[PDB]
């Protein structure tokens, strides 16, 4: 099996070559932010529970015929309850450093130090709430930036682990945002692969929005064409491997 | 941060590998059993409590001072408690897959599956109970061939990631003994060195460093040096 990890910003052809990849050949995939959107589905369950907010499903926070800029009105209340109930899905998948969940008869709930660094880091945020702000709240404002810079990299060594001595041929991560992803990415003998566009970028001002470093060992696709000659260049950068 | 995995039977001279780097570089050193003596010594410090038992504590689990052959005259029915509740600590660390913990009012335990599981697993072990059968037990006969085949190298993950901007130069693993679990260690990148004795052993793959002790400690030293700086 070979480790494939993709970079790109947002409209680079990096999202191309990621379908590209998993329709012509033997590929398993791992999303880093998978988790995230996981854990955000079952909270919003759990909120909107016996609400009258609408009924937000993990294919919506997948983005799936669901636009997830859409305003949400959300008051920071009930953002810092939603992040507290999606840290004790994931304390289940993988314990969060700091982190203790406790129970009251179904009723989980976090310690005062996280509950209370969650609460810090949502005052501040005066962005309005769409699926896609609370994706970032919670993976980087949240998690990467307070409580474990590694936790996505960390349930993606476990997805790994389970699935090195498969049948694949590839396996292929394709959302890494962070460059300290990357480097252990790189770390553990994965090709990285940036698919860039002739001077281009994308309009997120998150660091989860903006381009990684090509570092050496790297392989590069330029996208400065056609689409045919991308998925020829995609060809010929595998083979090589 | 280099990953190294060493593999070497008893008397190669991989112990004196792994203590020459750990006392010469920078490096941090993680044993894949180490969550089996912690576990089996939490484990033990409740159960030993109740009882008329001995008292183990995690330095005689690590062998400190302590023989492990040693005979506890332990019950099927005392071994899988003990077990039990080595499973609630370990879930605690990582998930072991098919395993759920429920609290009894100051009594975690494990659900009935894996209970079970644990019962019949324990139920064919014609052996007496040592420390050392008690870490095999743990560490194979269950987690191993009964729940999670990587569960050990899962844990190693998870702290090599957190050791990793930490400015060491080598992280050390010298306790492998599987060969599915040094397949997993050059899934994620470790380089692995063999240290063998002139005239049964982890396979050497094609990759693998060997280093062969077949002269002083001294020159030992001088390989080990020389193979270091390559990598
Ligand atoms: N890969 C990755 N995504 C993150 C991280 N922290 C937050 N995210 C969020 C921001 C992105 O807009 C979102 C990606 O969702 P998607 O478009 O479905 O792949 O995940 C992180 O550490 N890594
Ligand atoms: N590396 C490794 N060690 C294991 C595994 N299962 C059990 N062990 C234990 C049994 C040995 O007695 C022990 C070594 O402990 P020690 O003597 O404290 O260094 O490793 C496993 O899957 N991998
Ligand atoms: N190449 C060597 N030359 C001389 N003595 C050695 C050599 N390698 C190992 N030793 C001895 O072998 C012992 C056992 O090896 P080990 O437990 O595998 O580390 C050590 O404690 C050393 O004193
Ligand atoms: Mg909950
Ligand atoms: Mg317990």
């Amino acid at each position: 099996m070979k480790l494939i990890f993709l970079s790109g910003v947002k409209r680079s052809g990096k999202d191309t070559t990621a379908d590209f990849i998993m329709s012509n050949y033997s590929a398993v995939k791992y999303q880093l932010a998978g988790p995230i959107k996981d854990a955000l589905a079952y909270a919003w369950g759990v909120f909107a529970a016996n609400t009258d907010y609408p009924c937000l499903t993990r294919k919506e926070f997948e983005g799936i015929d669901y636009d997830r800029e859409t305003n949400l009105n959300l008051t920071k209340l009930e953002v810092i309850t939603i992040m507290e109930q999606a840290f004790c899905y994931l304390n289940g998948k993988s314990p969060i450093k700091g982190v203790f969940v406790f129970d009251d008869e179904g009723k989980e709930s976090v310690n005062f130090v996280a509950f209370n660094k969650i609460t810090d880091v949502i005052n501040n945020i005066e962005d309005q709430w769409s699926v896609r702000r609370l994706m970032q709240a919670l993976g980087t404002d949240l998690i990467v930036n307070n409580f474990d810079r590694m936790y996505w990299v960390k349930l993606f060594a476990l997805d790994y682990l389970d699935k090195f001595n498969s049948g694949y041929d590839y396996y292929i991560v394709p959302d890494t945002r962070q460059d300290h992803e990357m480097d252990a990415a790189r770390a553990m003998g994965a090709t990285v692969i940036h698919v860039v566009r002739p001077g281009q970028k994308s309009n997120d001002t998150h660091i989860t929005e903006a381009g990684l470093p090509i570092r050496d060992g790297d392989l590069v696709i330029t996208n400065d064409g056609s689409l045919e000659e991308l998925f020829s260049k995609i060809k010929n950068t595998l083979k090589v491997l």
